């Protein structure tokens, strides 16, 4: 099984599709994207690959998108699949049993707190409850069945917050906040803890991370990554955490750290192929 990037941002946004092995530590390039895209959010369901939403960036318009995509890793193509009700750009996404939850995200100055779905084998998306809050730039998460939204920027405020939704009862109820303020982090399961790394949090990016452990309700840091990045991609492969590119303040990162949990340690994996942001990451 291979991380996938997809899109992602550096100097306007960008088509590649690209599968590293940390096993063998090859790069292999595979079928553009249709449309570029930064911004935008990878996820997979039935091993296919989905891209959703983000923004194309380009000298000839900029212009955020409602497209689900989908990459069939055997056949190398996309397929072009029901778009969402609005654009959302800096998107999040998680999946829940077989359908594609996509959260949050902006249209222009339209800052989102929408939710919608996706049914991979209806083709149709339909509107969920809202979000307590409006978040771009957010971090989606699923644990047990349970959809997590985590951080982002609502427009004025960057957010330390963090929102669950039941799915059965189609509801969102706050819990306990992070200890930082984070647009743009990372967010992932690992274990049985929700992870976000880096971020913005409206002065800095941030190298930090922290976990959340839902038996307790609480909070924790663990060791930093060595670069400082925002709008990073990020994935779990093999009970490891990946962080794939995004900014520090003055550059487009091609680094890729990986986190050891039993040794609570970071170490540099490899270097993309070239530095980016805004990226989609899924594996399958
Ligand atoms: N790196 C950044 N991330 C976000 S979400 N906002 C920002 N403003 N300026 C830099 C960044």
């Amino acid at each position: 099984r291979l991380i996938y990037t997809a899109g992602g941002y550096f100097r306007q946004s960008l088509s590649y599709l690209e599968a590293y092995n940390p096993s063998d530590g090859t790069w292999l390039r595979l079928a553009d994207l249709q449309v570029p895209r930064s911004g935008l959010a990878g996820c997979v369901v039935g091993g296919l690959l989905y891209a959703v939403g983000g923004r194309n960036n380009s000298p000839d318009g900029n212009t955020d998108s409602s497209a689900l995509d989908c990459y069939n890793p055997m056949t190398n193509q996309w397929s072009p699949c029901a778009p969402m009700s609005v654009p959302r750009n800096r998107i999040g996404v998680g999946v829940i049993d077989g359908h594609i939850y996509a959260v949050g995200g902006s249209h222009g100055c339209i800052h989102h707190n929408s939710v919608e779905r996706y049914e991979p084998e209806r083709d149709e998306w339909h509107l969920v409850a809202p979000m307590l809050t409006r978040r771009i730039g957010v971090g989606v998460a699923v644990l047990n069945r349970l959809l997590y939204a985590v951080g982002g920027f609502d427009g004025t405020n960057r957010l330390n917050s963090a929102e669950c939704y039941y799915p059965e009862r189609n509801e969102w109820r706050m819990i306990t906040a992070m200890n930082t303020i984070r647009s743009g982090a990372g967010v992932c399961v690992l274990h049985n803890c929700i992870y976000a790394a880096g971020g913005y949090d409206g002065q800095d990016q941030l190298n930090s991370v922290e976990r959340y452990d839902v038996a307790t309700a609480t909070w924790t840091f663990v060791a930093p990554m060595k670069h400082r990045r925002s709008a990073l991609g990020i994935t779990v492969h093999q009970g490891r955490i990946y962080v794939l590119g995004g900014y520090d303040g003055h550059t487009f990162l091609d680094s890729v750290e990986c986190y050891d949990p039993d040794t609570d340690t970071w170490s540099e994996v490899t270097r993309m192929t070239s530095g980016r942001s805004g990226v989609g990451v899924a594996v399958t």
